[PDB]
């Protein structure tokens, strides 16, 4: 059965003007900013941007890849299927 998001999930996330766009839960460092209410650290692969966003613009990768995952023009998504696809863990910054 699926859980709240937890640091490590990956996912598809949301934003408007934006293909879904492949994405992982990051964790909150020590005295760094939290999320909103019901919020989460949402790093986005290929960008390597963070953004604070909510379950409802988060997607499960495996249940939406089929679904998502099609490479486009967009600056960076290429990179990220890639990234989500073979290092989702790794370090990015
Ligand atoms: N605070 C904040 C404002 C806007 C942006 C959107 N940046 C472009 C982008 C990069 N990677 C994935 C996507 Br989807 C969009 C991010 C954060």
């Amino acid at each position: 059965m699926p859980h709240a998001f937890k640091p490590g999930d990956l996912v598809f996330a949301k934003m408007k003007g934006y293909p879904h766009w492949p994405a992982r839960i990051d964790d909150i460092a020590d005295g760094a900013v939290k999320p909103p209410p019901n919020k989460y650290p949402i790093f986005f692969f290929g960008t390597h941007e963070t953004a604070f966003l909510g379950p409802k613009d988060l997607f499960p990768y495996d249940k939406s890849k089929d679904k998502y995952g099609k490479p486009n023009k967009r600056k960076g998504f290429n990179e990220g299927l890639w990234e989500i696809q073979n290092n989702p863990h790794a370090s990015y910054s």
